[PDB]
């Protein structure tokens, strides 16, 4: 009430002490912040990594842009909302400080990875690309049916810099901006699951040929490799829910299932084929999660864990324990 925080902001601040740890209580932060998890977590991270001084970002501009970006995630969407954005941001933030990547990435690469995490699902309508395509939506027309959502996410994330007092990149040189931008685009476009197999194939190829001079940190000596790692990093963060403590993981599963079932309901009532996993009448959440883990998340994370051996061991362990838990609850 002029000077010091309210009691609610103090509780927020104490939760925010876990910002560098896997399994931050992100839902509690959403509650405590007045549904501003993305704004507060991004601001804490930016401070912690000293990104405001390094890139000469005025603080009011950062807050303004963050609030604006957060306002363009849909509160009526159960999974692909600002809490998910905040979790992928915070998850990418943890992955960036992994010991095997110490001093590997520049401040600009770190910025790109964080900013990309923040915008990666903005303005998500809670239905899939295929749904947008099959309905003939304007978004699908604009993007020629190709990575419709992910293209839209980028375009919105950047467009919003143009609102009043929102250009957080106003003090970067053109050279910094062009490089930031290319990285952010490459990162976000790689979040489309249709790219998953190729991304995973290339990450394996990198783990086969991996080099490691001086300390024990990875050697990445060209753009193609540096960007791959960043892309896989944010892709791991995006696919991190099953690696979190179970209480968190289940909240995410509840939410994704609600969103998917909602789409299935829209699909039914319109007489469309029901998309896989979206039919509330023919669901096994437990089988589905075990298959997601076995076909998608475990192969990716096991490969990530090889790249940065042994830094991801506890994350892989938690994933395997969660997978057993779900396997044991199968009817
Ligand atoms: C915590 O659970 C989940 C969390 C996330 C996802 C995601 N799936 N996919 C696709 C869906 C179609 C099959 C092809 C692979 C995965 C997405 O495109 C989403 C958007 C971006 C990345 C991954 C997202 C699924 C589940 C689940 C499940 C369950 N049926 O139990
Ligand atoms: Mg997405
Ligand atoms: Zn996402």
């Amino acid at each position: 009430r002029f000077g010091v925080k309210t009691e609610q902001e103090d509780v927020l601040a104490k939760e925010l002490e876990d910002v560098n740890k896997w399994g931050l209580h992100v839902f509690r932060i959403a509650e405590l912040s007045g549904n501003r998890p993305l704004t507060v977590i991004m601001h804490t991270i930016f401070q912690e990594r000293d990104l405001l001084k390094t890139f000469k970002i005025p603080v009011d501009t950062l807050i303004t842009y963050l609030m604006t970006l957060e306002d363009h995630y849909h509160a009526d969407v159960a999974y692909h909302n600002n809490i998910h954005a905040a979790d992928v941001v915070q998850s990418t933030h943890v992955l960036l400080s992994t010991p095997a990547l110490e001093a590997v990435f520049t401040d600009l690469e770190i910025l790109a990875a964080i900013f990309a995490s923040a915008i990666h699902d903005v303005d998500h309508p809670g239905v899939s690309n295929q749904f947008l395509i099959n309905t003939n939506s304007e978004l699908a027309l604009m993007y020629n049916d190709s990575s419709v959502l992910e293209n839209h996410h980028l375009a919105v994330g950047f467009k919003l810099l143009q609102e009043e007092n929102c250009d957080i990149f106003q003090n970067l040189t053109k050279k910094q901006r062009q490089s930031l931008r290319k990285m952010v685009i490459d990162i976000v476009l790689a979040t489309d699951m249709s790219k998953h197999m190729n991304l995973l194939a290339d990450l394996k190829t990198m783990v086969e040929t991996k080099k490691v001079t001086s300390s024990g940190v990875l050697l990445l000596d060209n753009y193609s490799d540096r960007i791959q790692v960043l892309q896989n990093m944010v892709h791991c963060a995006d696919l991190s829910n099953p690696t979190k403590p179970l209480q968190l993981y289940r909240q995410w599963t509840d939410r994704i299932m609600e969103e998917f079932f909602r789409q299935g309901d829209r699909e039914r009532e319109r007489g469309m084929e029901i998309s896989p996993m979206c039919d509330k009448h023919n669901a096994s959440v437990e089988k589905s999660q075990v298959g997601f883990i076995d076909y998608i998340v475990h192969p990716l994370w096991e490969t990530w864990a090889d790249l940065v051996h042994p830094d991801a061991q506890d994350i892989l362990d938690t994933l395997e324990d969660n997978r057993e838990w779900y396997q044991s609850t199968i009817p």
